[PDB]
């Protein structure tokens, strides 16, 4: 369901015996529970959003975070993705839940959205910033975000502390055909776009259990080794940055 | 003893009856305990500093954080202050503890220190950055800090989210004859000086109990109202920023 | 009447005997005369503005400078203030003078005005820039000012030559709940916004008599000591900067 | 022998019959001939270097370009590599040729070399810039290069015209554990370091034959497909940039 | 006919005997042939422009390059000049050729054109950039150029390698009342406006024959000595820069 | 004697009858008197320099301003010129006056002087900045100037208000083989080098009489028409900028 990753300790008690026929079903559910905790945590950083505010999810995938945002704040949520299938599923889902009047996904590039200047209360990129130019996406968020608005991103980034990106990070780039940025670029791009971090938290230790668990599932895609190893040697990190549009 | 402030819930049980003659003595001790928790927390962000590393405390006051740093990591600690009395006390103290061969304070401006380029493992400004130009002090820290080194600052800063600095912040500036900077300047100055935040945490809710407690003591200086009120309306905030020199 | 300050030597002969019952009335009139000389001097720097040009007064107060500008150049003058009372008074005044078809005040933030790009011949901030972000206000002036237009500001600013702002400057900030900027920021902000100083003149010696005089009047608000002392030790200065929009 | 790549049409006549036992030996020699043409072309862009000038090769590998430079200009050549084996081989080689008094390799990081400010006439990175931060390496070259000196680089870079780096580029990064930069970064980094391009030439069409040939040899390492495909779809390009230190 | 200059070796055989009465007519034709080769070369750098694309010629003169562009690509071509006579001639010419539905010139400043954002495929300044501010003209080209579009300029520029501009360059500035820029400014301005050079080629040796030839004609204006001498001592250079709008 | 120009009204009474044989001698003396008033005015902006301070004159010519500076402040004065003859004359002159122990000229480029960082109290470029790169010369002044030091420049600059430099300015560039900068560059370069204008005054009306007078003398060099005409149409201006090193 979710395209982003999870955080939090794994509930091994819930998993039970790996021998059971339903183990894989309890595992996928655990992965899901960790991803929900992640989105929930991202939401904790959006500030006091209200029923009349508009929120924007850049790279919304299936619209799950949008649904969570609305149920939590009762506000309007606009999502953007380049996948027609993802947008369609999200909207069908929204209609079936009877909230399609508040939540909507559309096919559009996150670098040039239809949202008017200063009309969005809060916005975010959950695992979707590693695909685009940071200065350009932050410049767009800074444009539609009202002064005083809140921007949040949960993303993996290489650690400039260990120098250039490790082979593991490059392996991830080649797997998703993305372009993971260094933590230095994230902070620089924000500063250049009137985005001032209020919170920066390294969630690497929190997301490691999610990946080790996934590496033992039938959900493996062959890239979990790059994630785990880079997270462990410190060259790659998972972080949440909450910033104010000033 | 400490020139910086505290964080953490107040132990009212420890305080006891305000009627006792020793209440004031238990209160000052509580304030002290909260300040120690603050320095300890700052230390948790210096990374894995070792016995052979050199640490720099810019605006070290009486040298208490330096003493804590050495006992915790066993490394060398150099402190800088403009107060001859403070430096002298710190060094006497260090000698009496038998660690003057590891810990030393000296009278010097934090904008032009004698430390050689790339020789310091970690450094920090604890409540002392609100006195100097941020670009210049971060440029100096960036100069002596080795590539990969860690810089930490605990400081009060006005929130650019509410616009220009409030009267409360100005009242604080006039009380200490300092120049509190906005959170935007802190992040901008770091980005311009090869300092990349690894952690940014708003400790405002954590330091509020310390000030409310101090406002009921005989330690009042008349400025605690500005602190408390600005911390409450959000115009002023207490934050910890840990950054890597890259 | 005027919200800005004055420049020029005090006419003690005019003041006469402090014992007279009308001394205070002659004093207030003297203060007024010095303020008018100030506005007049600001006007001398607007260039050859004509009857068909449009001028903008950011932070116009009661509209007095606007009235002076029109009578002098016969042009149109648009004023901006956040005070509904001030705007209303200014417009009533304009109507009574029969120039409301040329001079108008409105309630609006000076950072986001309704004036169209490149349509204003000259504009200014008279004692009103110490309240807002300099880059943002100069960016707005630069936007509506035609290429070749003239921008002028008369303002107090702390002197970066003596380092960080003195307690006196902070006391002023706390009194008006403003945010006095250093002279370095004024010049930097202009350079970053296509505003090129044609004239920069330190009027500190010229405005000192105005304040010393006010400090002996019943108009005292308790802040004249901060002004006088900072003007005297050089930490605070009163300057006029006339710049071209290029 | 050479660590960099080649340019120029393949001499199929020279290759002869693939059935011969010596085909592979003629092929490797052809690859070599194309690489020599590349180094020769890089040398054509160093300007009129003379016998008394000093040249620096950053990431010199086995020192082959250095040897070529000396024989061509008779000047002194200093090389830098992180490989002790490579440096040792290069120096042995130089001694055997009787030019070790002019050509020398040493183990050192190209970001912090021992060369004094403004003492080098020309310098270059041949296929070695994709490993380091561009601003930092150009800043170092700009430091030891005399005013008026010449800097040259032959490198692969992703094309910002097609957006973010393609999977092919990422595959190359993962293969060499490097960090290929976009052409935009190359030009930006130079401009920020007083390096002004005099020549920028896309050699992609010229280097394609070298790779297609290598892809049919026993020298294959499995990465030639990424090179060829990205060179063909335009996402990756091979370029020469010659710039003046001004 | 053409306002720009030429490149290529002179066909002395074509010129024939200087004694003939038609020598001057064959010379002017030769100059013309060299100018056409120049425009043709500029066109080779516009990329794969098609019939449905729109091209912009900033400082189009008589519209000759525009005519060439259309016949070559069949696309639409918009030209801008400040000369009403030049625009009128170009359009008459276009009508007579029956291509006025594709090619059009208009009187307009190249710093503020009517072309909509991101609608132009390629654009250029042929010998016309030495008249305007580089940052401003590149900013305008960058505005109407679509992402991925191509910008080309052929221009003379002083060489920052020899320091400040030579007397020869100044003599040229005074002759045309223009403002020749250094090669450093060209590259800097492009980098600041999202224009990334794909090709930079010094055509000085190629344009020298054109000027020496013109210096022997009845077309002399007295400035050919400044051109030739500065081209020869290296202080002035003729270059082509092709860049991508990214 | 002086290489810089003058300011102030011409004393026609002193000139007397143009018919006298000594008219030319009284004229040259008048020109001299106006130049001395200029240097004197520049000196009024150096601040409270004392006997123990060191002053630097970049592009000192014959050392006349240096001599004036010493006699006025009694301080040490170091001069820099590229003319061996000028330096020698200045020093001979200084010795003959018995002040060679305080005033000294030397042959050196003003972009790389031997003065140690932060050791100079005040410095200046009198009519010599139009020859060098502004960022580089201001960066050098900023380097040896102590924090709080004063920098002053009297120079001609083109007015960015009228767009690109006029033919007159170019004619001046060609006459002296210099590179007059726009007023925008002067202010920008200062801001980028920690130089904050304290005074900016347009002396164009004050220097016009000096040039009109010179245009009627036997001292004409043929360039006075460019000066006078550009000063009159506003495209060229003579200004004094006094700035603090902060």
């Amino acid at each position: 369901y979710h395209h982003h990753y999870g955080i939090g300790a794994v509930d091994h008690a819930a998993l039970g015996d790996p021998g059971d026929g339903g183990y894989e079903a309890r595992l996928i559910a655990e992965l899901h529970r960790l991803e929900s905790a992640q989105a929930e945590f991202l939401l904790d950083h959006l500030g006091p959003v209200g029923p009349g505010d508009t929120l924007v999810d850049a790279g919304c995938g299936r619209g799950g975070s949008m649904v969570m945002a609305h149920q939590r704040f009762g506000c309007k949520v606009e999502g953007v993705t380049l996948s027609a299938a993802q947008a369609e599923f999200g909207n069908r889902r929204a209609r079936e839940l009877g909230i399609d009047d508040h939540v909507r996904s559309r096919v559009c590039n996150m670098l040039d959205t239809p949202f008017e200047k200063g009309t969005v209360a809060a916005s975010w990129n959950n695992e979707s910033s590693m695909y685009v130019d940071l200065h350009d996406v932050f410049a767009e968020h800074s444009r539609f975000l009202r002064v005083g608005g809140r921007y949040v991103t949960v993303t993996g980034c290489w650690n400039p502390r260990y120098g250039q990106p490790s082979k593991w990070v490059s392996q991830i780039n080649a797997h998703f055909e993305c372009n993971i940025h260094s933590r230095r670029e994230y902070l620089r791009a924000m500063a250049d776009n009137r985005l001032v971090p209020q919170t920066v938290v390294d969630l690497t230790p929190e997301t490691l259990p999610y990946w080790e668990l996934r590496a033992t599932s039938s959900l493996v895609t062959g890239i979990e080794e790059a994630f785990i190893e880079s997270y462990r040697d410190g060259s790659f990190q998972y972080v949440l940055i909450a910033a104010d549009r000033v």
